[PDB]
């Protein structure tokens, strides 16, 4: 049954890895071990379909643009992660989205906007501005905490649903 290529993107330190490790291994990585490029497989059942999630966990800042280009080419859907106490990471979503659209030569690419670290008090990106961005892109917005696991499954499952809808549209 269907495989889904998910790529988790976002700035340094936003919690891409912590989110992915909560999904796969059900614990919170308290440490900060910066990523080069990690990948994970997981079988799940989403809306009664068995899915093989093929997950790419990308680096916060890449050494080569061709390395960004490549994961953007292979990925079927993108988890666009920012941290709610990191304004720059929120602003980087624009720049991710532009690079993804350019690389794929398309205006309609499955994505979900994720505001991570919702357990913190340090909030410099308000919910309304995130929801506005998402509404503008025409994609879902999900608030998450990898610390507590709030929203983690919903984030990844929504992205799968987004890919399914995109496939069903692209046939029509
Ligand atoms: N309070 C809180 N801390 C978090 C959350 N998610 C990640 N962190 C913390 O933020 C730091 C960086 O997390 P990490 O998952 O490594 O971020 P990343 O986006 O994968 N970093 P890189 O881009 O270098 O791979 C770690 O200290 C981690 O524990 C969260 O939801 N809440
Ligand atoms: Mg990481
Ligand atoms: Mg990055």
């Amino acid at each position: 049954s269907t495989e889904y290529k998910l790529v988790v993107v976002g700035a340094d330190g936003v919690g891409k890895s912590a989110l992915t490790i909560q999904l796969i291994q059900n614990h919170f990585v308290d440490e900060y071990d910066p990523t080069i490029e990690d990948s994970y497989r997981k079988q799940v059942v989403i809306d009664g379909e068995t899915c093989l999630l093929d997950i790419l966990d990308t680096a916060g800042q890449e050494e080569y643009s061709a390395m960004r280009d490549q994961y953007m080419r292979t990925g079927e859907g993108f988890l666009c992660v920012f941290a709610i106490n990191n304004t720059k990471s929120f602003e980087d979503i624009h720049h991710y989205r532009e690079q993804i659209k350019r690389v794929k030569d398309s205006e309609d690419v499955p994505m979900v906007l994720v505001g991570n670290k919702c357990d913190l008090p340090s909030r410099t990106v308000d919910t309304k501005q995130a929801q506005d961005l998402a509404r503008s892109y025409g994609i879902p917005f999900i608030e998450t905490s990898a610390k507590t696991r709030q929203g983690v499954d919903d984030a990844f499952y929504t992205l799968v649903r987004e890919i399914r809808k995109h496939k069903e549209k692209m046939s029509k």
